[PDB]
């Protein structure tokens, strides 16, 4: 069955799936706000964060604005940091919406595909592989991108 | 390619879709405000609708808070309205999110299914086959439940 689950995120918490994310599931963040004079984040200003149930980082997304950079990577629970992949001018990726934006992360089985409002940004070939059960907004309440409250809403069962 | 489209629909006007929506497609129509206490449709408070390449309503969507229905029904090229489909309690549709609604439409070739926030209100049979190439949101300034524009985002190419 498909359906539709709505989550409020407020800045550094996470929320458990009542309906977890697999292939074919979709998920978008919405902010009702866009902060690119932010400043220096520590070292991220923002992260959204898609996790296993073993708490491993499928799909971490950084918006680090003193890099200029996005930053797509992986984690498992217990080990470092993988392969970072990298989208450079973090401006044009939101380009043409100003003061909100909508991040999108489509689960196809082996790729992340990440769309910030309309733009594919990157085809993120998965490093950990699983299901997503936890969603997670983290930044200051100085220096996020986003609003206080990011909202995520999934789409899932589509498969 | 799955892609991801945004439009901004000002009451009363239509908008064509860069990438139409078809069979596994979704459409989620947002809005900034939900007034329960608007006054009374004629018969209409707010309408959302799905038009086919030839101008039919695949799908129309309105709320009638008077009467306390919403309405699902199709309508030839011509005319004339085919046959509604009802569900009571507007309100308690709603129920759940304040000040705010989205309404999402899932295209499953044979049916559409329609979900008010996180409810599935609907597995309505379509009366009308066909590629959704343009939307609409009708209402006016006093009948309306809904903000003066009304965003509609549009995920596609997912089959
Ligand atoms: C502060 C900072 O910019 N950290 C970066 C940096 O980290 C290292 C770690 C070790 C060394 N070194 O021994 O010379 C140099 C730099 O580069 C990393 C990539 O090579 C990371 O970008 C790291 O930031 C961390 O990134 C991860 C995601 O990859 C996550 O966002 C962490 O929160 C973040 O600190
Ligand atoms: C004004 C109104 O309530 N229109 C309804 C109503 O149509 C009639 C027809 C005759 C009389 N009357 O002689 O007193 C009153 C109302 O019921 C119709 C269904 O039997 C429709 O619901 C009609 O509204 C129209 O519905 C279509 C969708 O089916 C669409 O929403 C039109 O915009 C709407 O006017």
């Amino acid at each position: 069955m498909q359906g539709v689950n709505i989550y409020n995120i407020s800045a550094g918490t996470s929320v458990d799936l009542a309906a977890p994310v697999t292939t074919g599931d979709i998920v978008t963040f919405f902010s009702s706000a866009l902060n690119l004079n932010a400043g220096a984040g520590n070292p991220n200003n923002t992260t959204l964060n898609l996790f296993a149930e073993n708490g491993a980082y499928l799909l971490h997304i950084a918006f680090r604005l003193q890099e200029n950079v996005i930053i797509f990577n992986s984690r498992q629970p217990d080990g470092p940091w993988l392969v970072e992949q990298r989208v450079s001018d973090v401006a044009n990726q939101f380009a043409g919406i100003d003061g909100k934006a909508m991040v999108t992360v489509f689960d196809h089985g082996d790729k992340y595909q990440v769309v910030i409002n309309e733009k594919t940004v990157i085809q993120y070939t998965k490093q950990i592989s699983g299901l997503t059960s936890s969603l997670s907004y983290n930044a200051t309440e100085e220096t996020s991108i986003f609003s206080t409250v990011v909202e995520a809403v999934t789409y899932t069962g589509l498969a």
